[PDB]
């Protein structure tokens, strides 16, 4: 199909349709719209927002919805109801891990930023991070069904944002695990060839 | 089957899935747990929180996976992969004005939540607003698919829940399409009978 995927010239929220659409042998047209020329683009959007993916001129927008769309699409979503269910929630868990970060990132009062920060460090940091290396143990290094599914996908695109949120750049040497999905879908050949060919970014 | 539903005595997260499961004429143990003896059960959780669903011993943890799935198992998730999708794009949609109504209801300093407060009124709710109206309008008074589905009993079991965090009470009087999705879940016997006999909370 003509496929045309567009978000920002970052990974944070987008990454894991590229990433998804790479898997799947998809070709299309990787649309990174500068922050400038982003408002000519921003009323043409369902929601007002990216990422959108459009296939043969329909849109799609809501990036975990559209990484679940494509993961039953390329086979990444279980094989039953429960499967499928166990993928949603793992990922629905480490959305509760990105909203908490970006409460702290986002907080432009860097006096405010920093008791967010400490009391996240005491209350929900502590226990989403052992919660999160529990859930990659149980599953081989995987986010669920211990093996590869488009949750390997959502969390490989976003690691680096969330990383940059926590400002725990270290994050991975008290819990090497963290390493694990993105090596998951790192291995796959076409995967590992668009990221070799595809632009870096911090996040 | 045995199915049990533990959740704290409120709607906000969790009055979705007991009017889903009413909607499925799923009889079920409504397990309101109080704050003060929520800790003896948090360890049993998958994740450390409620929701939890339990059916014939096995949790399923996670809001809206677990509508997700209530949803697929009761019909209400669309007959193919786009219409599921468009379901799971708007409800996606919907947990962004969550989410931005939290970061201002869950702010304990009252002089920042005043400044957030004001921020978000000239620069994201009108934008949500007028997107949620769109969206009403073009589905009929749904929150997807111009019909009954599984996002409309998130968008209800929430709706107050949104409203206290919001601050606008009187949010559906500008936005008489806002009470819809509830009238029509509200429509449903099994659920009005439900509802009827069900407690009240504000949120
Ligand atoms: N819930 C949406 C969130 C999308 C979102 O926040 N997009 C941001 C960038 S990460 C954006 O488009 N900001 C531009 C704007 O609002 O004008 C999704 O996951 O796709
Ligand atoms: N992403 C989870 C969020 C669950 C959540 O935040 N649960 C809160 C109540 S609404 C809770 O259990 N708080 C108790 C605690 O953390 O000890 C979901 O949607 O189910």
């Amino acid at each position: 199909p003509n496929v045309k995927f567009y978000y920002f010239p970052v990974k944070a929220l987008g990454e894991s349709q590229r990433l998804l659409l790479a898997y799947g042998g998809q070709e299309f047209e990787d649309n990174r719209i500068s922050s400038e020329n982003w408002p000519e683009f921003k009323p043409k959007t369902p929601f007002g927002q990216m990422p959108v993916l459009e296939i043969d001129g329909k849109q799609y927008a809501q990036s975990t919805a559209i990484c679940r769309y494509l993961g039953r699409k390329y086979g990444l979503a279980g094989a039953n109801d429960e499967e499928a269910f166990e993928i949603d929630q793992n990922v629905e868990f480490l959305n509760d891990i990105r909203a908490s970060a970006a409460s702290v990132h986002y907080e432009k009062d860097e006096a405010v930023k920093a008791k967010k920060k400490a009391e996240l460090e005491e209350t929900k940091y502590p226990f989403f991070f052992e919660k999160l290396n529990e859930i990659l143990t149980k599953n081989n290094g995987h986010i669920a069904l211990g093996k590869l599914t488009w949750g390997d996908f959502v969390y490989a695109g976003m690691y680096d944002y969330l990383k940059a949120m926590l400002q725990k750049p270290d994050l991975e040497q008290k819990y090497p695990a963290f390493r694990k999905p993105i090596e998951a879908v790192l291995a796959i050949p076409k995967v590992k060839a668009y990221v070799d060919a595809a632009p870096r970014t911090e996040l």
